[PDB]
This record gives C-alpha cells, structure tokens and sequence, in this order.
C-alpha cells in the first residue's frame, strides 16, 4: 500500500474533536470510520500500518482498537513505537496545561430529529 | 479486514446531510467516497462488507449502489437482512414524524 | 474494487478548501487522508486508480503525490489523461477570473 505523510492530529481538549491536516471532525467519527478505513486498505502492508497506528498512539488515541493491526503494531519495533510514546506524554502534558484555564445539539435536533 | 463497529448513521430531515458518529457531512460525500471506500477496504471480506450494507440500508441510505459488495449482500442472511429492514421502516416512520414537524457563501470561495 | 462516480471536486479560491460532492473539506485532508485511502482501497485495480487520478488532476490538485498509483497513471491512456488536462485548464481559468480562524487555539491550542 502507499504510506501516508506523518498525521498531523491533535485532540481537542474536550476531547469531543480532532484536528486532522487543518480538517475538524469528531473524535468518534475518525476513530470509528477513518482510522479504520485507512487501516484496511494498507492491507496486510504491516510495515505501513504501523506508521499510522504510530501516530495514532502519538496523538493520544487508542492505538490499540484496531484488532490484527493492533496486535502487530504492540508487538512491532520497541523504539518506533517509543519514539510514539514520547510523543503522547508530550500530547498528555499539553492537555494538562491546557485544563488549566477557565447550542450545537438543538441544532442537531431540528435536523436530525 | 476488522470490523466497524454499528454504524451510528442519522439522515436529515431534508436528506441532505447525513450525521455519523457524531460528524455531520453531506449525504452524497458519505455515500459516494467514505461508503465506497470502507466497502472497498473489506476487499473480499463479505461478512465484513454485509455488516457495513446492513448498516447503510437500515439508515434509509441505498445499500444496492456498491457493485459487487451490494450483489452479495442482496443474497446474504435473510434474517440478518431483515433485522435491518425493520431498522429501516423505523427511521422512515422517524421521518415521517419529522415531516410533521444558506449561506451560501460557497460562491465566493468556489465560484 | 468497485469503482466511483466521476469526483465532483472543486478548489477554493484561496486553495485551503475542496468542495467534494456537496462536503467542505481542508485540501490538506482531502489530499493527505481521503484520496490516498480511496486509492489504497484499490488495491491494484489500475482501472479505478485511473479513473480517480483523472478526476484529481482535473481538479486542479496534485495526482503525481500517490506513489505507485501515480506511476502507473503517468503511462496510462494518453488521451484519458489529456481530457483530464482539458478539464484542469479550465478550472486554472477560473481560478483566474477575479474580482478568527483560532478559535481552533481554545480548542486545540495549536
Ligand atoms: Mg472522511
């Protein structure tokens, strides 16, 4: 499969959303549909899904709910996956120092229902 | 390929946007790219690919414009195909409840 | 695969946006995220893989950043791959006629 570009993802600090290449979606939607959407289609190009579960794990997501690739991706290169890892407390200190300061749904409700 | 999990899919009142997990977008970019896409990434996994269609038929959404992955799940487990009519027929009956009751600034960014 | 409709793509004024099928997205993310998943979903379907990277390259984005998919579409149908160019030469003319973004920094801090 093509590799993509490291992701550029941020958590919001609700949590609620993400930042992904400047684009706004909610969380649940990239975890549940994009991520595992990206994953399938590298296939069985382990090499590649390890990237992305990388960055994943980088930007403070779960890395781990993505099954046959989850699973390789924890048993895969210790320091790659280090290098992860630092990135995420990174990630996890901003979000500290950013819990240190001090409508959407009836709209939702007109269309939805 | 791994599963999704159910697929939380609302379509609008007037039909033209859809919300998934959460994320509003426009019907026809989640039928016609994100839909295709994720069918596409099941490559021959039909169980997989049968999960997805059910989903999508029983938010109202057409599951028979996927090619060879709606030609499958037309002839899948009838049961499990029911399951997600009797879903279907519910959110038609949510719509016709709700029938009961811009800007669009895209010219300037677009043209 | 299965394949797609004709992409219904257009490029924002200021180049940070596509309109894709009546959806607003970044074009980084489009680019970046979205068309190198629908390209990998082909698996080595060359026929479809064209057939995006046509719509891409009328577009006016980059159908050239995809690898292989990209390699294989550089020496596909000639003249396929000139009605694309058409379509991109059209939409460079467009682009030419003329006449509290953070806000994402409460929300992300950066
Ligand atoms: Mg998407």
């Amino acid at each position: 499969s093509i590799s993509y570009r490291k992701l550029d993802i941020a958590l919001s600090a609700d949590k609620e959303t993400v930042l992904v290449f400047g684009q706004e979606l909610s969380t649940k939607y990239f975890t549940e549909i994009v991520v595992t959407t990206m994953l399938n289609s590298t296939g069985s190009d382990m090499a590649n899904s390890n990237r992305i579960l990388n960055d994943i794990h980088a930007a403070g997501l779960d890395a781990g709910d993505y099954g046959k690739y989850s699973r390789w991706w924890a048993q895969s290169n210790a320091q790659e996956r280090q290098e992860a890892e630092r990135r995420r407390k990174e990630a996890k200190a901003h979000q500290e120092r950013m819990a240190a300061i001090h409508a959407r749904e009836e709209a939702l409700i007109k269309r939805f229902g």
